[PDB]
């Protein structure tokens, strides 16, 4: 259940935090939910 950080404002995704929605479901314009920056933007960690 990979955890991605953001690379901006270091907002980590954790699925376990969001009833294990796996990174590679999030929307195709999914934005970091602190800073607002890209999904492509987050390294897994
Ligand atoms: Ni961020």
């Amino acid at each position: 259940m990979q955890k991605y950080v953001c690379n901006v404002c270091g907002y980590e995704y954790d699925p376990a935090e969001h009833d294990n929605v796996p990174f590679d479901q999030l929307p195709d314009d999914w934005c970091c939910p602190v800073c607002g920056n890209s999904k492509d933007q987050f390294s897994p960690a």
